[PDB]
């Protein structure tokens, strides 16, 4: 993909977002924001230019679904890539995730290959 | 859902399928076709007239994951019901079906009362 490609990382907690920013920059893509919530991640995408976003989903004033279905469902950005990377794993939450129209989904911990793995698998189902 | 709606049971083993058809009797569901593979199964969607798919994944000829991706990506039963029904536990495999598109997923082995719960859940969420 274009490595100038501007990522949007979402997660209520620094850590994460660390982890996630620093695996991209590894990747070559060194555009890239963060957010610690649904809201603030609105705030930033409707400021303009994401082409990516990866979200938490257990997250306060709008959690990562929320988000997602908010994504999907605006006119403005509805295609917008969006990978869900979460601790939550339950089967029912998943297939809710995948039918809100989630472009991937990583279980946390993941490791810096399997993040690797669906960013290619997404920027190649979509042809990025 | 109407009583009519007429089924495919999809599994390489006799006493899967067999399971899942007397489960379906139960619930009033008597148009019920078996297949033994993905490849059998898309020979019998073909001929028309189904409803509802529900597959195991470990199959000879073509597994249950290429079934699904076949069906969600054809024209003309891109939207036609898939429930997995599987072995396969692991949180990996669910979130491949449920991104390919994966109506529900049932884990074996299931109680009936799970089964029941599973359709009825994907019927009221699209509407059957
Ligand atoms: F972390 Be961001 F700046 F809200
Ligand atoms: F808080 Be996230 F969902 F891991
Ligand atoms: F088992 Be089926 F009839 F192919
Ligand atoms: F063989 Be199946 F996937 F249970
Ligand atoms: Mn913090
Ligand atoms: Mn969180
Ligand atoms: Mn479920
Ligand atoms: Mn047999
Ligand atoms: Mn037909
Ligand atoms: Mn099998």
């Amino acid at each position: 993909a274009d490595k100038e490609l501007k990522f949007l990382v979402v997660d209520d907690f620094s850590t994460m977002r660390r982890i996630v920013r620093n695996l991209l920059k590894e990747l070559g893509f060194n555009n890239v924001e963060e957010a610690e919530d649904g809201v603030d991640a609105l705030n930033k995408l409707q400021a303009g230019g994401y082409g990516f976003v990866i979200s938490d989903w257990n997250m306060p004033n709008m959690d990562g679904l929320e988000l997602l279905k908010t994504i999907r469902a605006d006119g403005a950005m509805s295609a917008l890539p969006v990978l869900m990377v979460t601790a939550e794993a339950k089967k029912e939450n998943i297939i809710a995730a995948a039918q809100a129209g989630a472009s991937g989904y990583v279980v946390k911990p993941f490791t810096p290959a399997t993040l690797e793995e669906k960013l290619n698998k997404i920027f190649e189902k979509l042809g990025m």
